[PDB]
């Protein structure tokens, strides 16, 4: 059968939060079988627990941000995208400060991370959540929706009104693996837009940002000095960042998302619809290797 995964070991990084700018240390632990993804708070007095749910989600402004009463765990979406990346089901997240390390803007440090540990199988049944009927949401010009496919699609369309894309919407369509992901999707940076700038700082945020952990763009081009991993590197991390946000679901998707200019708020708000929408999905498991679509690296 298709088995639940973990890490071999334990982790330590160290980085600073992209919003806040305060340093934080992350720890990576091995969790039990049907744990899922627990983010804890050890900077608290007693330790708090935010488990990485759909449910659980509060802002969706900048960033994918986990609320649990007083308490919050910020900037989710990069790590959760990496362990998607690489079918992690069950691992603690220890965090000493209010947000995730936004490292180099990218799932790739947290992928060198996970792979360093290494994978463990578990003795227990990897469930998946499929498609059955498809699902929608819309807020004004943007848009989102679930529909059914044999395995996991990811495409994205981006309307954006900037002199860097030449009049143009970006596209692009992922056929979702372990390694199409890690080479694909996996390296794609965060941007900043210029003219953001006043606004941004004013709400208190990218505090942390520059060009060491994002794509810093000026009215004229990409002022990074080696410009782009990928050459449509701005539309790669926006899936980036929505496989990250749906994987909240608590579970591996079988079927296809499409985004239309969405974001965190909307990803989130599609999620939701879909949990009540109990018509349009069911929960399965693979006695067979070769009977299942989705492909995931072997530990
Ligand atoms: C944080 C979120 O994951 C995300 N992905 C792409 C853009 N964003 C928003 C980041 C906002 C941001 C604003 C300014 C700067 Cl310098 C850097 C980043
Ligand atoms: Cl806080
Ligand atoms: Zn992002």
């Amino acid at each position: 059968m298709i088995k639940q995964r973990t890490l071999k070991n334990i982790i330590r990084a160290t980085g600073v939060g992209l919003h806040s700018g305060e340093k934080v240390y992350l720890t990576l632990k091995p969790a039990p079988v049907d744990t899922g993804i627990v983010f804890s708070r050890t900077d608290l007095d007693p330790v708090v627990e935010i488990p990485a749910r759909a449910e659980n989600v509060g802002e969706t402004t900048m960033s994918t941000t986990l609320v649990k009463g007083d308490v919050k765990v910020d900037t989710v979406e990069h790590l959760l995208s990496a362990m998607a990346g690489l079918g992690i089901d069950n691992a603690y997240v220890e965090l000493s400060a209010s947000e995730v390390p936004i490292m180099d803007g990218s799932a790739g440090p947290f992928v060198f991370l996970i792979q360093s540990a290494g994978l463990q199988e578990q003795e227990a049944a990897k469930k998946f959540i499929r498609i059955k009927r498809e699902v929608s949401v819309e807020e004004g010009d943007k848009r989102a929706v679930f529909v059914p496919f044999d395995g996991f699609k990811v495409s994205f369309e981006i309307d954006f009104d900037h002199p860097v894309f030449r009049g143009r919407t970006q596209q692009a369509s992922v056929d979702f693996s372990s390694t199409s992901f890690v080479k694909e999707v996996s390296r794609a940076r965060t941007f900043g837009f210029m003219r953001d700038i006043e606004y941004l700082r004013s709400q208190n945020l990218a505090l942390g940002g520059s060009v060491e952990n994002a794509i810093v763009v000026d009215e004229n081009r990409v002022l990074n000095e080696d410009g782009l991993r990928y050459e449509d590197e701005f539309v790669k991390h926006k899936i980036l960042d929505a496989i990250g946000d749906l994987y909240l679901l608590g579970n591996s998707l079988i079927g296809e998302f499409r985004g239309f200019k969405s974001g965190h708020a909307l990803n989130n708000q599609l999620l939701r619809t879909l949990i009540a929408d109990k018509d349009a999905w069911e929960v399965v498991t693979f006695e067979d290797a070769r009977t299942a679509p989705i492909s995931y690296m072997r530990p």
